[PDB]
């Protein structure tokens, strides 16, 4: 968690947040996800072609991971497996899809990581110039 | 709470938050204050001359407070009073000292805000130029 | 031409132009061009299907040129034409190949020209750090 | 003198320029000086107690610099000594007070630098957005 700050600079890494959370969303929002269905992919990446239980997926991210995870399934980009000896535990798996989806991702999050960093830095030299100019 | 961001969007938040809290750290140190010990005298100084509840004060910014502000009383920059027919409440004021360290700390907590916004945007700025780079 | 700035302003004008140039040299040697060469280029584009007299290019952008735009013929990617009622002008002209050159260039300069101006910005901020830092 | 840039870069040196001189004007303004007055006072700092011959100063930083030192003259701020051998040679040098204007002047343009160099990243980053963006 987030250790005592003043108050502006508390308002200011709000600010990043903030910046960083709407690209991401105009990204993300075109091929219809959210960048913890993105996170969901990249982690099932990780393990492919092995799965991962739906309550280890949230740990390393737990009720709203399962919705997340039908539109998911209902797309075709994972798979899910009950486990045989224990019906309540689902596996989840990414498909040929999922990894395409990701593949097709790279350049688009890549630029989107550009275009956080460089709004960061314009927004931060604005308020810079604000400081430096009433004094 | 902070919403899902990409793992890369995270820990360039993370490095926001360390990079403004060392600079703060470093300057606050020389008055051997915290940033929490400026933000508790800022919040002061917002009703003085009247007090506020150490309770109110926790709630605004909860233990760990009255030690902070022991360390405030030792130092003359605060006053305790305990309410005559409440003796559990300690409603704490600024004192005229804790008034001229505020004044004193308005121009280097000016330049550490300065100092923040320049490091943050030149750090944005070398993983700007690396992605950039590999593409 | 460039009225008095002081030295400080000056050597940093000077490293702006430096960075810049040697920017534009990685990518223009990738194609082997110059810098002068894409900007001949350029001009002839803005006048493509008719081409513009040697003295003209060299006013806009003059010995120096004619070596230049050499390259450019012997590469095929300008066609001259001597003025038949006057043989000392030579009209130059960009071709199709110029044309394609300059379209599959759009892109390596537009990168190029961010990468330019993201390290300007990190170089500037180095020194409004340093300066802050030594105050 | 500056070689072939492309167009962008060009009117980029140019922007970085007009924005650095309008930072400086503004600042020397209110001690009625230019940057140039500014620069052959410092320059002249450099050999105090000595003076430098007017057409060195020229030539280190030709008949303008006299009017220009004329009112440096008159303000109190330099000395002028027609060498007695050859009478057509006025050697300047700096007066305590000009020395003096020199050490007020310190902060006022460490702080303009910082301002420079503040507005340079911004502009730049605002450019770098831009073509971000349109791609």
């Amino acid at each position: 968690r987030f250790d005592s700050l003043t108050q502006e600079a508390y308002l200011q890494l709000w600010r990043t947040y903030d910046r960083m959370k709407a690209i991401e969303e105009e990204i993300f929002s075109q091929f219809e996800l959210s960048a913890q269905q993105y996170n969901t992919l990249r982690l099932l990446r990780s393990v492919h072609p092995e799965g991962m239980a739906t309550l280890q997926i949230a740990d390393r991210l737990a009720p709203d991971i399962t919705r997340l995870i039908d539109r998911l399934d209902d797309r075709g980009l994972v798979l899910r497996t009950r486990k045989p000896e224990n019906r309540r535990v689902v596996e989840v798996a990414l498909t040929d899809a999922g990894l395409k989806l990701l593949k097709d991702l790279e350049e688009p999050v890549r630029q989107c990581h550009e275009r956080q960093l460089g709004h960061l830095a314009a927004d931060e030299l604005h308020e810079l110039i604000r400081l430096m100019e009433l004094a």
